[PDB]
């Protein structure tokens, strides 16, 4: 991984130390990219609902994974499931459980740093994974992207700045997550997010993340070319906000 410090470095040490999992995948690979695109053509708002019990940028929510997933199934273009243990209190089990209960596409969000964590996604039912630029060498990032593709997965590439984005373009990202929230400071910059978005080619699926909270924002960002929307903690709090958000 890259040279790091503080909370980030600590997540990446744990992730490297993280025990693999034995299991057989019992679902098909459902592409997140392809379904975002269907929603666009179908003129339906593409919301990606996140599941997380805890995050550094919210208060803890105790809530049933399955009940949440089954509920979002009626509405969301897909689900993000956190499986990072320390900072997000997530588990592979949340993934397994939800994966056996819904058949919308599932992205596993963790700090992915080695092949075996990709094996776990696959083995557990995840349709795809988040690859984090700020965390990986160009080499590792290219290496794990190829590896995810060997299973049939098309990973999302998560970005914050122009350097991130340039490296996503290097590897030929097909799906990019543009987060406005900095991993370290937790500062949100929507102005920087908008510029990043303007700089991304049309042929690439663009998902805006962090900070989104109302249909007007979603509408403004759609006019700017955004395809789908990762929405987290507020849906954890109030899952039925998504009916409002998809109008």
């Amino acid at each position: 991984p890259r040279y790091l410090k503080g909370a980030l470095k600590d997540v990446v040490q744990l992730s490297l130390r993280r025990p693999s999992l034995r299991a057989s995948r019992q679902r098909p690979i459902i592409s997140l990219r392809e379904r975002i695109l269907e929603f666009n053509k179908r003129n339906i708002t593409a919301i990606i609902a996140v599941y997380k019990r805890k995050s550094p940028s919210g208060l803890d929510v105790e809530r049933d994974p399955i009940e949440y997933a089954k509920f979002m199934e009626r509405y969301a273009v897909g689900l993000v499931i956190l499986t990072e243990e320390k900072y997000f209190n997530g588990s592979y089990e949340d993934l397994r459980k939800i994966a056996s209960s819904v058949s919308i596409p599932i992205l596993m969000w963790d700090f992915i740093v080695k092949e075996s964590q990709i094996d776990d996604a696959y083995n557990l039912g995840a349709d795809t994974v988040g690859l984090i630029v700020k965390i990986l060498t160009e080499r590792e990032l290219e290496s794990l992207l190829e590896y995810a593709r060997s299973y049939g997965m098309e990973p999302a590439i998560v970005i914050n700045d122009e350097e991130d984005l340039d490296i996503a373009l290097r590897i030929g990202a097909r799906i990019i997550i543009i987060s406005s929230r900095d991993l370290e400071t937790l500062e949100i910059n929507k102005e920087n997010q908008r510029k990043l978005i303007s700089m991304i080619p049309s042929n690439v699926v663009k998902v805006a993340a962090s900070g989104i909270s109302e249909r007007n924002e979603i509408e403004e960002l759609r006019k700017l070319g955004v395809n789908a929307f990762e929405i987290g903690s507020s849906l954890m709090r109030n899952p039925e906000k998504i009916k409002e958000l998809i109008l």
